[PDB]
């Protein structure tokens, strides 16, 4: 029993980590085989900020102006290229340590663990959600750039985030392993701001499963609604609607716990338009939505990996 | 910016996790060295667990009666004895990746990293903190005993905890690694009852502190009281007493934010007395006591492990 917000296990990951010096700043990489992963942006100076050129800033550059350590060990830098927002940087090593990887572009709602990142070197491992207006929730400080977000598959990580930059509410933007943003974003500084946000339905519905798999029973109710209801009263709390294949998704937990999705769709409209009225759910006053429905099989069905 | 609930990187234990079986009951095993710590009740059968002898039942084993795997290597056991609530099985193979550690006993109030694991296998990562009534509020299934708990201090892992059973409220209670009990319990299947929890005020004062870090400053006041003050109301509502130690562990949040740690106590006790009204405070509608000042200060500063 029970339930945290529980992140994948970081061994694969951290051996991929290097620290990435170009001028002053310093920043983290992602080594896989002989390639180091960096943002772009690390080849800007402060004049450069505001509207870089990043074709002409890295024609300006050479090899011997990219510091790669892994540790104690220097990597030697025998390439450069650009690819959207990513720099990649050729090294005459390959990393030994590569695990088994795949790039994958994830959508809004799926949920990663980031390895946050200091000069190379892991500081914590966090969960975190993709949010719809494609921002995330992060925790990050100057020198986090290049950490990544990952899942694990059975024995392979897939990649799906590397850190980018942080806006002014504090919440934070990044790309793909392939340099594509998520988002409407550029890496420039120049007044950017995210969508506004919404909640991420087919997940609270997931954790609701979670909290009668774990006995917090107190919100069912005997009601069923419609698949039509219950998207014109989540629309106006700011929820995402609801989709047939958001039904489908939530089979399996349907099934371990009988009660069916619409029945579950219920419970939450009422507490959608009642509030919670200072109970808990699963220790939390309010409704969360960071966890998937592969989330809590995951966790609820004690899933390892190798 | 940001602020989560943050486990340590957990690549350096992830390497020692074994799968060690007897007779029909497989758990997992901790490998530093040449010794596998995991615990006794491994031996127990359905009939031995109501009141188990566990000198007489590991006297009738013999070595061969373990069966460790390290992945797909089986590992040889040489000799076992058993210390306090741990069985210590020395095996043949001195464990490559042993990394630099330490056995430590924490305090109710600690927090730490729990690597949960099945067969052997990393499953998840997740922070916890031990409870005032010597529980943890976990996460773990069926075949998960021997998960152990953590911190990483600079180079160095410190093991505190180890998984043992879990109680009928949904809470969990093991040993440190040299199989003392936290708390009362004993590892036998009689009725057992854990004492009541407290909220551990030191812990939330200092995530009241991030919370100011991180621009959320709408309960602050003016006011000030006195430790006496403040500790007439925290037993009123169950949290813990706050001594001078705790005042002086928060000197460093106090000095980074300018806020007098008893200036935050007269903001904590209106929180108490009018609750929060639907506002939040770093994304939670409660109070939240899981954070030690050394977590905030590692989260709001970088600190890094090697
Ligand atoms: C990577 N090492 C670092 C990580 C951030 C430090 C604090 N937390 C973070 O996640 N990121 C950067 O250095 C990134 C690089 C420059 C400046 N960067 C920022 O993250 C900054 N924010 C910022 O400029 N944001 C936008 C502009 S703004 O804030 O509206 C402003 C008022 C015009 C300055 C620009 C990007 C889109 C959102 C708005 C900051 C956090 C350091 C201030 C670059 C963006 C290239
Ligand atoms: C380790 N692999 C495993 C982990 C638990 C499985 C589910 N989640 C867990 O954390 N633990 C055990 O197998 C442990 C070993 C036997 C039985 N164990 C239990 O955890 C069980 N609980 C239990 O017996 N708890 C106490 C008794 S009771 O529940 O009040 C009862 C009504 C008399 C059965 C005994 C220990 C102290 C607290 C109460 C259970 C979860 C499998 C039912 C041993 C304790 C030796």
């Amino acid at each position: 029993s029970g339930f945290r917000k529980m992140a994948f296990p970081s061994g694969k990951v951290e051996g991929c980590m290097v620290q990435v010096t170009c001028g002053t700043t310093t920043l983290n990489g992602l080594w896989l085989d002989d390639v180091v992963y960096c943002p772009r942006h690390v080849i800007c100076t402060s004049e450069d900020m505001l509207n870089p050129n990043y074709e002409d800033l890295l024609i300006r550059k050479s090899n011997h102006n990219f510091l790669v350590q892994a540790g104690n060990v220097q990597l030697r830098v025998i390439g450069h290229s650009m690819q959207n927002c990513v720099l990649k940087l050729k090294v005459d090593t390959a990393n030994p340590k590569t695990p088994k990887y795949k790039f994958v572009r994830i959508q809004p709602g799926q949920t990663f663990s980031v390895l946050a990142c200091y000069n190379g070197s892991p500081s914590g491992v966090y969960q975190c959600a993709m949010r719809p207006n494609f921002t995330i929730k992060g925790s990050f400080l100057n020198g986090s750039c290049g950490s990544v977000g990952f899942n694990i598959d059975y024995d392979c990580v897939s990649f799906c985030y590397m850190h980018h930059m942080e806006l002014p509410t504090g919440v934070h933007a990044g790309t793909d392993l392939e340099g594509n943003f998520y988002g409407p974003f550029v890496d420039r500084q120049t007044a950017q701001a995210a969508g506004t946000d919404t909640t991420i339905t087919v997940n609270v519905l997931a954790w609701l499963y979670a909290a009668v798999i774990n006995g917090d029973r107190w919100f069912l109710n005997r009601f069923t609604t419609t698949l039509n209801d219950f998207n014109l009263v989540a629309m106006k709390y700011n929820y995402e609607p609801l989709t047939q294949d958001h039904v489908d998704i939530l089979g399996p937990l349907s099934a371990q716990t009988g009660i069916a999705v619409l029945d579950m769709c219920a419970s939450l409209k009422e507490l959608l338009q009642n509030g919670m009225n200072g109970r808990t759910i699963l220790g939390s006053a309010l409704l969360e939505d960071e966890f998937t429905p592969f989330d809590v099989v995951r966790q609820c069905s004690g899933v390892t990996f190798q």
